[PDB]
């Protein structure tokens, strides 16, 4: 898989060490070398990632810093041709702990919180309109959740409520705008990294309430079914996951010690994690998504 002409590369936007980063950096599997590229307008930890159309999308989050901490409800865009950020139009709400996904070019924006409130409301990005427009809210409020997309459908996966870190999981189906509870993860499961890959829905790390967990389960959504496959060799929360060539790349995070510079990648044909590279300094709370190599 090349783009256009050029290589896919794994690309990290911001993160928290000490305080909110505004880093986007990227790294190539195909020679291990790290890039350094046009720092975010804003720092933010707690945001999410995707791609639409090559273009890289930094989604809300929270500006932790000395001068203040502040929620954001941005939506920025980074154009690896021009190695530039672009203001996009905010989301309704600030949303910290975000999760998105992307179906048919659409970017969903999932939970958050806003100060001490826990949203359940989800919206939804047209790129071609530059406007975001809110859709059913989930069954349940949750912060620090995984989201996935799998045969044009979102999943929205762990969290936490407000109260309770939470192993549920529920489904958008987007024709009928309703969501539906799915069978729960067998882990209590909030900052877990979440992704698809082939016919699954992985959920990998998290913190389950008194431990930041190395488990790594996946939903079979033929079977209706979570299971295990091999942990990773770190544990780690607030951890950026991507796929990339058919294998699972997971970013930094914190074990309850560190905040990790470590990356892991699994291969599902051995179900096997081995590391792969260091991040440039640790850090967790990172949004990951892959796209072309910048100019
Ligand atoms: C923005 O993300 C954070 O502040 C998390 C910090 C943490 O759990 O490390 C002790
Ligand atoms: C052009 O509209 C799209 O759906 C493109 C998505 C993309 O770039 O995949 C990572
Ligand atoms: C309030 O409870 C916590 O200390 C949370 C820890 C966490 O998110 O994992 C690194």
């Amino acid at each position: 898989r090349g783009s256009h002409m050029v290589g896919r590369l794994i690309y990290t936007a911001g993160g928290y060490f000490r305080q909110s980063l505004s880093y986007l950096e990227a790294y190539n599997p195909s020679n291990g070398s790290w890039l350094r590229l046009a720092d975010l307008q804003v720092p933010r930890s707690g945001l999410a990632g995707c791609v639409v159309g090559g273009l890289l999308y930094a989604v809300g989050g929270r500006n932790n810093s000395p001068d203040g901490n502040t929620d954001s409800s941005a939506l920025d865009c980074y154009n690896p041709m021009t190695n530039q950020w672009s203001p996009c139009a905010s989301m309704s709400v600030p949303r910290n702990r975000i999760g998105v996904g992307v179906i048919d070019g659409h970017i969903y924006a999932v939970g958050g919180s806003h100060g001490c409130i826990h949203h359940s409301s989800v919206e939804r990005y047209e790129p071609e309109r530059d406007e975001w427009h809110l859709v059913a809210p989930m069954l349940t409020r949750r912060i620090g959740v995984g989201v996935a997309v799998l045969n044009r459908l979102l999943y929205a996966v762990g969290g936490f409520d407000g109260t309770n870190r939470l192993n549920s999981a529920e489904c958008y189906y987007p024709e009928r705008n309703e969501w539906r509870m799915i069978t729960p993860m067998n882990t209590i499961r909030s900052g877990a990294g979440v992704c698809v890959l082939h016919n699954c829905i992985y959920a990998a790390g998290g913190y389950d309430g008194q431990d930041q967990l190395n488990s790594v389960e996946r939903y079979d959504v033929e079977t209706e079914t979570w299971t295990f496959v091999a942990p990773m060799r770190h544990h780690r929360s607030a951890l950026g996951i991507t796929v990339h060539q058919g294998k699972i790349y997971v970013l930094g995070g914190y074990d309850g010690h560190t905040f990790l510079d470590s990356v892991e990648c699994y291969d599902p044909d051995s179900d096997t994690w081995s590391e792969v590279t260091r991040m440039t300094s640790g850090r967790s709370g990172v949004g990951v998504a892959v796209t072309m190599e910048p100019c």
